[PDB]
């Protein structure tokens, strides 16, 4: 894919049979998904943004398909305004920024 | 250039006569800079991120050079933890996400 930025770079993702929308986000170190149920034991964490910090549950080794491409890695779950794919997963996609 | 996402995509910018480091942020609609003065009038604006909303100052049609490219547009100034370059300016560079 080549994704221009006139619109939000929202892609379709597949999380265990659920399809969702998520923002491809180079400004995010990590992937944060809106509150949902994931497998495994989780570490509560603090994650900070524009408007301060929110608490998230960190889950490891979560299979996600982004854009038809399979990735497996860490996903943070909490009160985010939108699902965001962070660099930890965009590197698995092999995303680069180009200009 | 082709920018990798192994590291934060930080670039040097020049705005208001000042050199700054900023994060190239495809998940950011708008460009948001830590508190500084600009030689233009502004209006208040509420901008919402992962922790919620913050009040910013909105300066319109602000020239910025990014990696030696001259761009112009809206710059928001306020209590952001990091300088971020949003889509409003990256579209002017011809920035695409590629994978
Ligand atoms: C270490 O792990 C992390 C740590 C932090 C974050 S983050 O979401 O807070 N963020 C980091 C940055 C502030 C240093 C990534 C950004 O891409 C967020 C991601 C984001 C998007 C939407 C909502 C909340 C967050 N964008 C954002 O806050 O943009 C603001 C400014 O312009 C508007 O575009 C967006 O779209 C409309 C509102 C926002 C506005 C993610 C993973």
């Amino acid at each position: 894919p080549q994704i221009t930025l006139w619109q939000r770079p929202i892609v379709t993702i597949k999380v265990g049979g659920q399809l969702k929308e998520a923002l491809l986000d180079t400004g995010a170190d990590d992937t944060v998904l809106e509150d949902m149920e994931l497998p495994g034991r989780y570490k509560p964490r603090m994650i900070g943004g524009i408007g301060g910090f929110v608490k998230v549950r960190q889950y490891d080794q979560i299979p996600i398909e982004i854009c038809g491409h399979k990735v497996i890695g860490t996903v943070l779950v909490g009160p985010t305004p939108t699902n965001i794919i962070g660099r930890n997963l965009m590197t698995q996609l092999g995303c680069t920024l180009n200009f």
